[PDB]
């Protein structure tokens, strides 16, 4: 199990100074908890921290993304806050998803501070839930953090 | 675990020379990886992160992958992944952040994805890098994992 728990690390952050890290080890938690799914060919989308989706300067850089390579795709983002709200963050991957530019099929929005997830699946009529599942890859993501 | 698309076979497919964002960050997805449970059984006893910061502000140096002492709040292994334009770039990186700063840099290493050689160099070695995949610190081959 995680040597340190998120819940530990937002304990000691007194002056948040700390942020950078436990953002970072959110994506670390994630990134290395859904490898092996790929890996043994569960997932069929590789797990890839911090890529932009295309060559513009203003291109989205999803915290984590899973990327399918035979579409050249990204198929579900993952977005940690920092310093950052929850729902400001979850109304901004709702559009990534709906202006239907790149593929993706499903979003979620973690806060490391409450440990709290936000969900949104392309054609929800622009509703988020409160989820932790993925339904493109049939598994809990809170398991990994 | 094997990986489904090796990184020879991610090169060869991109003659094109277009794919170097998914490469890169394919690579960090790997160490990560391949590093985290060591970490998770206290087999190492740092936290492997992918692109964080040393220290604070939009001044401090990134390092594609880094292993973070909690107890000491310091990087002490960074490793630096490139291709062959960012390899000269790389290598005197990583000596300048180990040898002209005090990050608590143990050992740094580039790992050249075109090529898949790595580099090490090592805090005291007198700017002297060699051709290692080999961390004393970790005690582990990072060339198993990519
Ligand atoms: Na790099």
């Amino acid at each position: 199990s995680h040597p340190i728990s998120l819940k530990t690390l937002v304990q000691e952050d007194d002056i948040g100074v700390n942020a950078p890290i436990i953002h970072q080890s959110v994506i670390a938690r994630l990134t290395a908890g859904l490898y092996p799914l790929y890996q043994s060919k569960k997932i069929p989308f590789e797990p890839l921290p911090e890529t932009m989706l295309t060559e513009g300067y203003s291109s989205p850089v999803p915290d984590v993304l899973l990327y399918d390579h035979q579409t050249e795709e990204a198929k579900v983002i993952i977005e940690v806050c920092q310093n950052s709200g929850l729902k400001h963050d979850t109304s901004k991957i709702v559009k990534l998803i709906e202006d239907n530019a790149y593929g993706i099929l499903e979003g979620f929005v973690f806060n490391y501070k409450t440990q709290q997830w936000l969900r949104y699946r392309l054609g929800d009529g622009g509703v988020a839930t409160n989820s932790s599942f993925s339904e493109v890859l049939q598994v809990d993501l809170n398991t990994f953090v």
